[PDB]
DNA sequence: CTGTTGGCAAGCCAGGATCTGAACAATACCGTCATCGAGCACTGCACAGA
């Protein structure tokens, strides 16, 4: 596995069938969580990789904590400490997750390395990301709607995950620019790259559904949807 | 063997209205996680004794 030599190695286990009950949810400090209130009661969930595992390379850990700082979502205890400790003091993380089907994993992000454009250009990217995510959402529901099957109830899914990895072809050159004087420029070039790709998205995701014309209501208004929120993205 | 030149080519005025443009029914399903042990199959294994 490592590679290393060991005097000890082992080659094997047993394992058992073994099930019970943990009722309620154990306070543990090492993960995010999701708060949201039904009936009267306040309840939280534990933050997991569901249908996107949100990565940028060199700057996932950054993607990751605004996701938390921003879109119900709680720190982690340990960084609830850190904050009320060194109010002042700039935060990174060490962060990692997998996203899975079951037994199988499909996805992993991990950032395990030991600044405010940084922060400015995630900040950039995540909103579009939620453009593209609103448009392709009021397709998929109005998709449902219409009483049709298929693909078509979740192709926000796929084009979320397509969009990370899509933008993140842009990332090298982004971060290899960006200084005091040109910060302003890179950003505004990564808006119309970002803009472009969330058009070109949406049009591959809805296109398998084309010469449907019971859908064409439900497409206007998701693309309709998606211009809308572009726009409100340009400064 | 030898075949030409000048001068000249128009203007007026006029192009429409009525009224009409559809409806129904129908858009699929499967597989591409895993676990455990059991109940029940190919499948060769020599043989012992036929
Ligand atoms: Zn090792």
């Amino acid at each position: 596995c490592c590679g290393q030599e060991s005097n000890l190695r082992y080659t094997g286990f047993l394992k058992e069938k073994f099930t019970f009950t943990v009722n309620g949810l154990w306070p543990h400090p090492h993960s995010p969580c999701l708060v949201t209130v039904k009936k009267g009661e306040v309840e939280e969930k534990f933050l997991a990789f569901t249908t996107s595992a949100p990565s940028w390379t060199q700057i996932s850990r950054v993607v990751v904590d605004k996701i938390i700082q921003n879109e119900g979502n709680r720190v982690a205890a340990v960084v609830n400490q850190f904050r009320n400790i060194a109010p002042q003091s700039p935060l990174e993380l060490i962060m990692g997750g997998y996203r899975n089907n079951q037994a199988s994993i499909l996805e992993r992000r991990h950032d395990v390395l030991m600044g405010n454009v940084i922060n400015e250009i995630v900040t950039v990217g995540l909103g579009y990301k939620t453009a593209l995510r609103k448009a392709l959402y009021t397709f998929a529901e109005g998709f449902k709607n219409k009483d049709f099957k298929g693909a078509g109830v979740s192709v926000h899914e796929t084009a979320e995950r397509h969009f990370y990895r899509q933008s993140e072809l842009l990332i090298p050159d982004v971060l290899a620019n960006v200084n005091f004087s040109q910060a302003d420029e890179v950003i505004a070039d990564l808006r119309d790259k970002l803009h472009q790709l969330c058009e070109m998205l949406f049009n591959q995701s809805v296109a398998p559904y084309a010469h449907h014309p019971k859908l064409i209501s439900t497409l206007a208004l998701a693309r309709a949807t998606l211009y809308k929120h572009l726009r409100e993205l340009k400064p």
